[PDB]
């Protein structure tokens, strides 16, 4: 393998992607970055490490900004009020076969799936009602 | 409409699918676990604060158990082995409209689609390189 | 260009060959660990320093598992029996050409070799004699 | 039987190859010494030993010279420049058979196999990168 | 994609280049130094760091040696005479789109082209006027 | 010589090329400015002096203006989030002739020339990976 390379982060049908690319692997920490300076910028990060005797955590974060009314290349202040920051850790225990660690992989994927709670919740600037 | 309802976790084609369902909504944390014994439970919680005057944060977590049955003084209770934790935490900017908040959810399931970095790393108990 | 890759460890002529594949490199370590249960992994790592005003020093170390599954109480647990803990440091003076390094390389390569002494007897579980 | 015996240390093709011969087998330590001043010598040193009640633990250490003539007051004497130093600890459960004894042998192997990531470091005057 | 490479830092036209290589990214420092013993050999390091919230910075230096062999303890020895050391600091706003970052790297370009007041002075041991 | 002249500092093809003149000699600090207000100029400072008793240093700096959405001729605030830094401090021994001097420069002219790592990734907003 070679995991590092890039990918489309948000798909929107071919025409209007955004696709995220390699940018920084200082302290084995990946970083994936999009075409634009970096307060307009897509950012994905990733890293592993042994958090405990029994446990490997991986943090995961993306910086995603803020679209509509955004002066391209230009200078939006306060930066606060122009990115959202998702914050993700999972931890697995050692013991965590691959086939586990699909199976885990899978879960993450069908809580986000289009049509299910949290997803929707999410896009309608909602809560659960 | 009412947006807390049940949904697939886990996608087995079918056959062995992890289906989860609402549970409890006590304290604002809405809840939904797994058709089995509290012990053995797949569970995912959310729940939305506004953090800071202009921010609003959901806390997602989820739980994935390893499922054994364990003796214990002679008597065999359904258990688990382990379970691995996933936790997310992601702060939206007040001025984000649907549309901004609709690329969120678009990033957040491009990270994790099958055959992208990070998925394919988690599945492999490997790092990125 | 990059050295932190994916390698074989132990080739046993193609199938069954142990691959150790790239996890971390915080704080100047880099790591290594073969895939499945983290438990059960091979592992290796390395790191190098200037140890004085005149050398360099690297140090290597790789843990072989005897694997194993453990069961306690009913519940079966993928583990690793007992461990071979391999630990080297080689330090090489700043005046080493390549060349000179290429020859300590050749020296270690050598000492390992199957046949000579050393290997034979560790793989005998024996001394010198 | 013996495995007290020369050896080629180096193998540059037949021709300069370094070989080391038994010089010394006092308290337990096997030494052996390449030929000609011993100033110049290549070292190489072995010692098994019970550590502790389930593991035997070798050390193996090796010295690379740098040849060299120093001249003080007019008067040549072949030295060595300076050494490299391999210091290496091995410790093996007495549970291992024989089999997992071949299975460390060989990742010892393959850790040192040209191309691979440690010993093209080294030999490239490097690190991880 | 990966510009960690290995690129001619001293273009003396075919004849006499030197060339420098990856060597070494602990602690999220690249190095690259020239194929010569590390106590003559050319050395670059780059690091990126955020260091305000709005800034980037660029930690850029580069050692250019004047070699010598130097005679110790009647030993002769592979050394530098002594180093010029290059230290550059780049401080980007975040604002600052690729186009943008493209005029820095063009504006420090033209400062060192061959004729151009600064390298002229440097090249002649003399100050402006 | 008289190396205090003007010259190209961004050599954009003939068309649309920055041309910085001298514009201050204050204390033997030789400075160069373009053609716009100082809130937006390219500003380039150059001096000398004996920083050891070993050593001359020279210390260069460089400003660039963020161009992106710039209002020629405005006030954009603030200040740092719209000038980039540079700063560059080149430490040559007393023994460096002309020659020695004539080297160091084409080592930062390689460092920077197109398509070399560290200005590719300068351009593009990212770290080496």
């Amino acid at each position: 393998a070679s995991n590092f390379t890039q990918f489309v982060l948000v798909d929107n049908g071919g025409t209007g992607d955004v696709t995220v690319a390699p940018s920084n692997f200082a302290n084995g920490v990946a970083e994936w970055i999009s075409s634009n300076s970096r307060s307009q910028a897509y950012k994905v990060t990733c890293s592993v490490r042994q958090s405990s005797a029994q446990n490997r955590k991986y943090t995961i974060k993306v910086e995603v900004p803020k679209v509509a009314t955004q002066t391209v290349g230009g200078v939006d202040l306060p930066v606060a009020a122009w990115r959202s920051y998702l914050n993700m850790e999972l931890t697995i225990p050692i013991f965590a076969t691959n086939s586990d660690c699909e199976l885990i992989v899978k879960a993450m994927q069908g809580l986000l799936k289009d049509g299910n709670p949290i997803p929707s919740a999410i896009a309608a600037n909602s809560g659960i009602y």
